[PDB]
C-alpha cells in the first residue's frame, strides 16, 4: 500500500458513471485523482486524456482540491485537443508549484482509497481529492446506441531524486455516454405505398420543441429528411422523402443509465400531410432506445441504420 495517486473518471456529476445526451448538449466529465500529503516532493504530475472520435472537447472548468481552487497558468497549464494531437487533452501541473499546492492541503483530510474515490459524490476539505471538470459534447461521429467511453492517464513522479522517472495511474473502470436515433417511414392507411412530403415538428415528451444546434445540424446532413432550412435556435422540423423515409439522429435516451438503459419518448406533430391526405389531430409518439437506429450498436464502429422504422399512416381526403 502507498499514498501514490489513484485515479477515476466520472460523467455528468461526481459519483455518476453513465449518462445519455442529445448530440451537441454540453456536459462535464470529471477527471479525479487522490493527492498525497507529500505532493510537495513530486517532480511530475501530468494528465493526458485522448478523447474518442465521437466526443468534442469544449473547455476545462474550475480545478478543485477540497474547497480550494487551482488557477490556470499559476498552478497548471492546458494543451487542448486538436486534429494534430489526435483529440488529446494534456493538463500539466507545474513542478515549480508542487510545494505551494501541497500547502493548500493543510487542514484537509485526503481521500486515499480507490473505492472511496470511485464513490465520491462531493469534494470537501474533510474528504478532498483533485477534481478536473472537462466540458464536452457528443458529436456526429458517435455510433447511435453505443457506449462512448472516456478515461485518462496520470504520469506522476513521486521521487524527489532529481531524476525523471514517472509512473502511471489509470482509472480501473471507465464512465460512458450515449446518444440515439430513430427511423421512420410514411405510408397510406393500408400500408401499400410510401408517401413523400409529410412534415413533422419534433417535440420532447412534454410537448416542448427540440431545437437545432450547430452540432445537431452536423449529425443530420440528409436534407431530404428536413422540412425547410435548419438553423440553430429554431424548432426541428422533419420531412418524409419521396421513398417515404426519414430519420432523426442524436437524441438522448437512457439519461441516467447505461447504454442499454431505459428508452425515452419523443413526439412528432404532423403539420403537413402528403398531397391528397389529411393532417391528423393526434401527435405521434416514438421511442429512442439502444436499438432504435442500429440493431447491434455494440458490434459496430459506424452506424448501420438497420433498425426497423416506425410506420406512420396517413388517411386520404
Ligand atoms: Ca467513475
Ligand atoms: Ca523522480
Amino acid at each position: 500500500v502507498t499514498d501514490e495517486p489513484k485515479t477515476d473518471k466520472d460523467v455528468k456529476k461526481l459519483g455518476q458513471d453513465d449518462a445519455g445526451y442529445t448530440i451537441g448538449e454540453e456536459f462535464k466529465w470529471f477527471l479525479k485523482s487522490t493527492i498525497p500529503a507529500n505532493l510537495g516532493d513530486y517532480e511530475k504530475f501530468e494528465i493526458t486524456d485522448k478523447f474518442a472520435d465521437g466526443l468534442t472537447y469544449k473547455s476545462v472548468g474550475k480545478i478543485k482540491i477540497g474547497s480550494k481552487t487551482l488557477n490556470r497558468d499559476e498552478h497548471y497549464t492546458i494543451d487542448e485537443p486538436t486534429v494534430d494531437n489526435q483529440n488529446t487533452l494534456k493538463i500539466t501541473f507545474k513542478p515549480e508549484k508542487f510545494k505551494e499546492i501541497a500547502e493548500l492541503l493543510k487542514g484537509m483530510t485526503l481521500v486515499k482509497n480507490q473505492d472511496a474515490l470511485d464513490k465520491a459524490t462531493a469534494n470537501t476539505d474533510d474528504a478532498a481529492f483533485l477534481e478536473i471538470p472537462v466540458a464536452s459534447t457528443i458529436n456526429e461521429k458517435a455510433v447511435l446506441g453505443k457506449a462512448i467511453e472516456n478515461t485518462f492517464e496520470l504520469q506522476y513522479d513521486h521521487t524527489p531524486d532529481k531524476a525523471d522517472n514517472p509512473k502511471p495511474s489509470n482509472p480501473p473502470r471507465k464512465p460512458e455516454v450515449h446518444t440515439g436515433g430513430k427511423r421512420f417511414v410514411k405510408k397510406d392507411s393500408t400500408e401499400t405505398q410510401t408517401l413523400g412530403g409529410a412534415e413533422f415538428d419534433l417535440l420532447a415528451s412534454d410537448g416542448t420543441a427540440v431545437k437545432w444546434t450547430d452540432a445537431l445540424i452536423k449529425a443530420n446532413t440528409n436534407k431530404n429528411y428536413i422540412a425547410g432550412e435548419a438553423v440553430t435556435g429554431q424548432p426541428i422540423k422533419l420531412k418524409s422523402h419521396t421513398d417515404g423515409t426519414f430519420e432523426i439522429k442524436g437524441l438522448a435516451y437512457a439519461v441516467d443509465a447505461n447504454a442499454e438503459g431505459t428508452a425515452v419518448t419523443y413526439k412528432l406533430k404532423e403539420t403537413k400531410a402528403p398531397e391528397g391526405y389529411v393532417i391528423p389531430d393526434k401527435e405521434i409518439e416514438f421511442t429512442v432506445s439502444q436499438t432504435s437506429y442500429n440493431t447491434k450498436p455494440t458490434d459496430i464502429t459506424v452506424d448501420s441504420a438497420d433498425a426497423t422504422p416506425d410506420t406512420i399512416k396517413n388517411n386520404k381526403r
